[PDB]
């Protein structure tokens, strides 16, 4: 599996792409059955079509930002946890959320799982 | 209380890392369920129930000097689940350590901890 260290790498790339809005390459990051569950509690997206439906419906519009809050925690079974904030638009009005994503990778360093704890208690309106 | 409700994980896991920071072993090893599993850090073995649970946090909180904070909001779920940025500080070989840790956690119908995961690792301390 990857190392610590390269979880932290990919993890930090994964932002860096939702930051600049490339669907294609978000979508490359994951493997072929990988699952998504945005916001966790809710069902499980799978497959490549889907997953690239869901990224097309939440960056598509532009205007979305996202930066790490904090390091990269990173486990030795390819695994890690990122906080960070993603600033959008609800109600027509800018917001901010914060978000921990947990990430299992596979041993090609694709994503397998991806899970995204928030809620409305999470969310500010500027 | 019933399984929580997102508010209610915020309030639970912000005085979970408060027990941690005055190390009140009793009072952790309550906040779980009686037959709770940790992983910490995630990817080594599971330890199982309170007994067991109480013997590791007072492996890693009985020597005292150990602090505990916040690094920023907890995030919950509506299904009774969370997870919270942190850091511990510690002092290790002579020198003042800080580790920085997410913890993930499933709560059950009564308000107690079914499930902590832990995730760290080497690359996430810094000594002095
Ligand atoms: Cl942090
Ligand atoms: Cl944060
Ligand atoms: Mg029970």
């Amino acid at each position: 599996l990857p190392t610590a260290q390269e979880v932290q790498g990919l993890m930090a790339r994964y932002i860096e792409l939702v930051d600049v809005g490339d669907i294609e390459a978000i979508v490359q990051m994951y493997a072929d059955d990988a699952t998504v569950e945005d916001p966790f509690g809710q069902p499980p997206i799978h497959g490549r079509e889907q997953i690239a439906a869901f990224y097309r419906q939440g960056l598509g519009g532009g205007k979305v930002r996202a930066c790490l809050t904090g390091p990269v925690r990173a486990s030795h079974n390819g695994c890690g946890a990122m906080p960070f904030r993603v600033e959008m638009v609800w109600n027509g009005q800018p917001c901010a959320l914060d978000v921990i994503d947990v990430m299992r990778f596979d041993e090609h360093g694709r994503i397998q799982t991806m899970q995204a704890y928030w809620s409305e208690v999470n969310l500010s309106v500027r």
